[PDB]
């Protein structure tokens, strides 16, 4: 129709006329519109069929299809793709028709196939690893959650060793320990750590204001990245503030510090092995930084992580929690969906600002400031002090 | 933003100004815009989390939440919903926050919850049974499809007894035979038959023109509804053409014929047990009607169903296949997602018009006419004859 093409042109121009935050708001609006305009039968069909996207992406990842197509300068027919990748000719045709219909690939007028934005996305190793994670680790736990809750008469999950994960994988270990005994899952998890989210807290964090008159002399630590993974926060901080004095220290487990050496700068950033369930060794640091750490633990273990940092803090020291802060109402699907997944797999939860302050007050901490850096799904650097 | 409120208002106004087929066109466009405007991270996030909708709908169905909430005139808080339904208060709060973020319920400004269009949909018994089918039957099969295809080096699936269903449910039976041994699944499937798709083929089927000079005397059958389920097509046939003479015969297995006696009209429609894998007993009927039957069977088994009807046809007899007819290009997600699902669970496929004629030709049949009655996802009544 001419009406739908005018809608498309119009929303495209609006999207190009705003920033990434405006586009994310428009995308949420398009989603709400779809749900409001669908027939009752469309609703059931949508819930049933959108499940195929992860399964079909997983297949195409297994075949190298997205990485392959991303490197093609000319449209590819189904037959030449089936033959180059080792897939049955009829199976490939059907996968591609489904993929094109959800824009996983683009289909041409002569029934050939080029890459779309999603094809390029699924070719990026860190992002492909997120999709594979969702298939092999998230799906079994979501599949087990409804019968788990029914057998337990619908409890409030607060224990990482008593959730749907234990039923889904027939184990009594928590997810973290169980993952170490699985080599193929660790390999995908290692690639997941190389994906860097953008934007990051340094786009709005007023470091010079939060610094105040704090002195790095003699050799105090400016930034202690606790569970910092590949050290992306450390790297970005030195990049944005190359003249600010103080040690910048990456803290994680020895296996991931070794992997992080491939991409760390030759100097500037220290690598310090540390299990954050043990007392913090670095004393008097200005910023103790926890990005997407505490979300992965129930309140009682998340508190224990904080209590292990408190004894090392001066009056000028701050604990910076960089994590989701969903609002008390109007929370979006990306910050409530995650809440259901980590409940089912880790026994943890997303936390509103109020729940973050209540958790922190138990460790003797007080919220000094909150600096949001994504919208409309809230990620914020929360700055906590003592007293 | 004011911008997204204006987008919603405008697309709502457009959606009300058109028919259901126009609304479906707009919805597909909104989906395409959403996928094209998401960031790479959004894409992975969407694939990871849209899974939760099926799991959470299953939980709400288990608790009776959607049926209960559809009967409430005033908004309900999480605490009172949790108490009435026997669910943890915190668990219920997190379920409701997730559901509200995907319009499964509606959240109010005072953080209470009321029904949405989707809440009402999930309260309808046949549509709830469709969602429950997707959870317990479909996506175990989808969870098994990638490893199944990888182990088998990506074959063309053509056999109902050698597909992802056998690995998902650790059986050697095909899906239909296995289902008959599962009482809880059969019950849900029985409820699923109560849902009547709308619109139906009688909205565009020119009965009188196709009938022509056909004579019902002595006692020929006008309409034989093969695998007709609850008999919805028979009922709507008698409602729209009450004066048309000829028998109208509902053919199905005794279990569903028995369950269909509740909603069948007292007279007009005969109930005749018949297994469509055996020769057709009604001789010389005008219309042999197969709605959403042959889509569930691979080519060789679909052909046997037709080969069993051909020997009972007159020159005036027609076989009417009412089923999906996807296009050769530009097929929609609702007709390609079904294809992947039935491939994985039943070894069957969706069929273009060309594949339907190829299959019918092998039974001695010839396409006479094709009457679409849905758009843009195509369902049509295809009229076949001998020679
Ligand atoms: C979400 S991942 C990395 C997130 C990282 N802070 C970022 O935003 O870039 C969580 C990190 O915590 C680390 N981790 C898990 N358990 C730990 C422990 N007991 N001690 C220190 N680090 C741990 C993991 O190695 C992983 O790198
Ligand atoms: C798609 S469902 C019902 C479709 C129905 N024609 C409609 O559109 O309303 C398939 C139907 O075929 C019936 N069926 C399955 N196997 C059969 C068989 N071997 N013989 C006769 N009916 C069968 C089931 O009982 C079920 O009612
Ligand atoms: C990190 C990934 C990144 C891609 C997918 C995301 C989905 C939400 C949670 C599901 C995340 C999250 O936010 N935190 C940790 C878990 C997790 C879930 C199960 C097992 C192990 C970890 C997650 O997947 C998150
Ligand atoms: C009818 C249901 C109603 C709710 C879900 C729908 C989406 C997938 C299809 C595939 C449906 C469909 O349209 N056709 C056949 C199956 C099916 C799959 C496995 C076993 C038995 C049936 C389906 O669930 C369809």
């Amino acid at each position: 129709m001419e009406t739908v093409a005018a809608i498309k042109t119009l929303i495209q121009q609006l999207a190009q006329s705003t920033d990434q935050f405006g586009r994310a708001e428009i995308n949420d609006a398009l989603r709400e519109l779809q749900y409001s305009l669908e027939t009752p039968f469309d609703t059931v069909m949508r819930m049933s069929l959108d499940t195929c996207q992860v399964a079909v992406a997983r297949i195409g990842s297994d075949l190298g299809l997205f990485k392959h197509l991303s490197q093609c300068a000319s449209p590819q027919s189904a037959e030449e793709l089936a033959d180059h990748l080792g897939c049955g000719r009829e199976l490939m045709s059907r996968l591609l028709r489904y993929m094109a219909s959800v824009r996983m690939v683009q289909q041409t007028d002569d029934i050939k196939y080029i890459s779309s934005n999603i094809t390029q996305t699924l070719a990026v190793p860190g992002l492909e690893a997120g999709m594979r994670h969702a298939f092999e680790n998230l799906w079994p736990v979501l599949m087990a959650l409804p019968d788990f809750l029914a057998e337990r008469k619908y409890p409030d999950i607060v224990d990482a060793k008593d959730t749907a994960f234990q039923k889904a994988f027939n184990t009594d270990q928590d997810c973290f320990h169980w993952l170490a005994t699985q080599p193929t899952r660790i390999a995908n998890f290692k690639v997941l750590l190389t994906d860097e989210r953008t934007p990051n807290f340094l786009s709005t964090f007023p470091l010079e204001k939060e610094l105040g008159s704090w002195s790095a002399e003699p050799e105090k630590a400016l930034f202690v990245d606790i569970g910092g993974g590949m050290g992306h926060a450390c790297i970005r901080l030195r990049e944005k503030y190359p003249n600010q004095p103080g040690r910048v220290i990456l803290q994680d487990l020895p296996p991931v510090l070794q992997a992080a050496q491939a991409t760390l700068p030759l100097s500037g950033i220290e690598s310090m092995p540390h299990n954050f369930h043990t007392p913090q060794p670095v004393q008097g640091a200005k910023f103790y930084f926890l990005r997407l750490i505490l979300r992965d633990f129930p309140d009682h273990q998340a508190l224990e992580i904080l209590q292990n940092i408190v004894p090392a803090m001066d009056a000028e020291s701050r604990i910076v929690i960089d994590d989701g802060v969903p609002p008390e109402k109007g929370a979006r699907w990306a910050e409530t969906g995650t809440d259901i997944c980590i409940m089912s797999a880790l026994g943890s939860k997303e936390r509103t600002q109020r729940q973050w302050e209540e958790l922190a007050a138990k460790a003797g901490l007080q919220l000094q400031a909150l600096y949001q850096y994504t919208w409309p799904v809230v990620n914020a650097a929360m700055v906590f002090s003592l007293q």
